[PDB]
């Protein structure tokens, strides 16, 4: 009942809001499928405000408010909600122009970024110093603390590992309200727990991100296949350890035949002439699906850079088996490539097709069963439907993941990131997509495929235990008991709430 002085001070300064405008904005997310109103929203102006909130919660017998840390709210199923609790509007930590919330190291070996900062700003600040993070996410308008609480993957993860494998240290305020700086050498238990920890142990206020000298441009290429075996074999060849090959980025896409021409055109990569040739190829092979590897080779402004890239690319391509003559090239500034999805957002939003339900299906599928997944899903379940949204598929190397961290991955040395990014655009098409997702998961369970979901929150304890693995689960729980004893943090994950 009584309020600690530092907590009341937050309300007095207008940082704790309970108005419908504040609570409503913090009640929905990108998923646009689930929603939950919090009792209040906190707009912290410094990390001290966060210490005050968490300290109050930890020292107040009977504290009944769960606490969530909202970054950009790109969660899909309410992971950033605090039902009847307090949602922290993390962005507020960056309202002040000084002191800066992003500082590139004096020696240019790393960049310190506030947990609330979005990667697009981290990128700009880094480039201003001639450097840039090594591992990214496909979309840059996500927060550092947000992607780090999951894993943070993209086409560079095969060689640099996810974003959680590229963090030197962090400042974290635990459920106890204590500010702790952690790394592999200090408070490593908290360090490993928080990375991929789904916001269960504390709030990341600062993350030290590893960087590399910034490349100036990216030779961007797409290779087309009608044969999945060749497609996957080539992705594995390009991402296999040698130390890794030349490619800086490697992803893949699945195009179902029904809407082939339209989807290829909507990639913003192919010309109408390219599209016509690919459509013709599909008909010739009588394919129900077309596959495309997407890769890049980063290079700088050196006078001989462009020519070197042409030779390097020619060599790499010579080792592949895409359909003869179906290699397509583009050349753009590094930043433009990295922020490519923002353009897709702008276009979709104008059409009112961005802010719609997103029943996205994301999972890691062991290499040994990816061909079965292709048969049962791409060539099976998905056939006959009108797909809206990209179907992304690409291999990852387990060697670049730290299994000591909270993030869960399949046991195999190589596993695929499979992201079926369905957009519910048609009238009331959501129910159909949700059922289709359950069917896909059912197919995998019955086939005995040992996949791991990503960005999904389970609603049954047995599912979370299987997710992390029993032994790893006990470790997760031990860290929960040590850092969030009252089980108040990020209740939307539905692990301890
Ligand atoms: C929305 C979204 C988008 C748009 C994107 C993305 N991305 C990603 C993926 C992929 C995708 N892709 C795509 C594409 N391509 C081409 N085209 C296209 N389109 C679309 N898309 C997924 C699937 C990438 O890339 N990668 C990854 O990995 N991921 C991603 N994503 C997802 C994310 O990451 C998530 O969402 C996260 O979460 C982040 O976000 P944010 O917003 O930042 O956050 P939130 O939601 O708010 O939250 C979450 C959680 O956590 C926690 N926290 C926060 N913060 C913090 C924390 N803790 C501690 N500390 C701190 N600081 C909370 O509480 C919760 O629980 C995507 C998406
Ligand atoms: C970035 O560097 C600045 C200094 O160059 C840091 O600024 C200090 O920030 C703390 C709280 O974050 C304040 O109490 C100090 O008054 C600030 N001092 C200065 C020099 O203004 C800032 O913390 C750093 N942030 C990052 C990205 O780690
Ligand atoms: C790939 O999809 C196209 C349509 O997107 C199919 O072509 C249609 O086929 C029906 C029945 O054969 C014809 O009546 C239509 O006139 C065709 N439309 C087009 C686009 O020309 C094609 O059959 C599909 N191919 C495969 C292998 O599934
Ligand atoms: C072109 O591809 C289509 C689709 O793979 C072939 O038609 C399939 O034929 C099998 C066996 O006859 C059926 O089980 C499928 O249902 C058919 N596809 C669908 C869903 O319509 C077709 O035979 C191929 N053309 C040839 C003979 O080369
Ligand atoms: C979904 O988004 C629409 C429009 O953006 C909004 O009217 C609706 O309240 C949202 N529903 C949920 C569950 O977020
Ligand atoms: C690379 O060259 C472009 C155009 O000349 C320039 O804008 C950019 O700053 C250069 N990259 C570096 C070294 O910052």
């Amino acid at each position: 009942r009584p309020w600690p002085a530092s907590l009341a001070a937050l309300a007095l300064d207008g940082k704790l809001r309970t108005d419908s405008n504040a609570t409503a904005a913090a009640s929905t997310d990108f998923g646009n499928i689930t929603s939950a109103l919090p009792a209040a929203v906190l707009y912290p102006s410094s990390t001290a405000d966060l210490v005050a909130l968490l300290s109050a919660a930890n020292s107040t017998p009977g504290w009944p408010y769960t606490i969530a840390f909202r970054g950009r709210g790109h969660s899909l199923m309410g992971q950033a909600f605090a039902p009847g609790g307090v949602v922290v509007n993390m962005a507020s930590l960056g309202d002040a122009a000084a002191p800066p919330r992003i500082n590139v190291s004096a020696d240019g070996r790393y960049v310190d970024a506030g947990g609330e900062q979005v990667w697009i700003d981290v990128l700009r600040a880094s480039l201003a110093r001639g450097v840039a993070p090594r591992s990214w996410t496909d979309y840059l308008y996500l927060t550092v603390g947000g992607t780090l609480s999951n894993a943070g993957i993209s086409g560079q993860a095969f060689r640099h590992g996810p974003q959680i494998s590229n963090v030197l240290e962090m400042d974290v305020i635990t459920g106890h309200g204590e500010m702790v700086t952690c790394s592999k050498q200090l408070n490593a238990d908290l360090f490993d727990a928080v990375l991929g920890g789904l916001g269960q142990f504390g709030v990341i206020t600062r993350a030290r991100i590893a960087v590399e000298p910034a490349p100036a441009r990216a030779r961007w290429v797409r290779l087309v296949y009608t044969d999945f075996a060749a497609f996957s074999a080539d992705q594995e060849r390009l991402t296999a350890p040698r130390s890794f090959g030349p490619m800086s980025y490697v992803e893949g896409s699945v195009f179902v035949n029904q809407s082939l021409a339209t989807d290829l055109a909507n990639t913003g990569f192919f010309t109408d002439a390219d599209v016509a040739r690919i459509v013709a190829l599909a008909g010739e092979r009588n394919a129900t699906t077309v596959y495309s590897i997407e890769a890049t080779l980063n290079y700088d402004n050196a006078t001989a850079a462009a020519a070197a890239v042409d030779q390097e690319l020619a060599s790499v391509l010579g080792t592949l088996s895409y359909v003869e003559g179906f290699a397509f090239q583009r050349d753009v500034a590094y930043a433009a490539f990295l922020d490519r999805v923002h353009g897709e957002e702008v276009a979709l939003n104008k059409l009112g097709l961005w802010r719609v339900p997103h029943p996205w299906l994301n999972m890691f599928v062991p290499r040994s069963r990816i061909a079965d997944f292709d048969r049962g899903v791409f060539k099976g379940i998905l056939q006959g439907t009108d797909i809206v949204g990209p179907l992304i598929v690409y291999p990852l190397n387990k060697s670049m993941w730290d299994d000591g961290m909270s993030a869960a991955t399949p046991s195999e040395d190589v596993f695929y990131a499979v992201s079926l990014l369905f957009s519910s655009v048609a009238p009331n098409d959501l129910a159909r997509l949700q059922e289709q997702n359950r069917r896909i998961l059912r197919f995998c369970d019955l086939a005995g495929i040992q996949y791991k979901t990503y960005l999904a929150r389970h609603t049954d304890r047995s599912d979370w235990v299987r997710h992390f693995g029993a032994a790893k689960w006990n470790r997760f729980v031990e860290m929960k008991n040590k850092y969030d004893p009252k089980r108040l943090l990020s209740p939307g994950q539905d692990i301890f709430n």
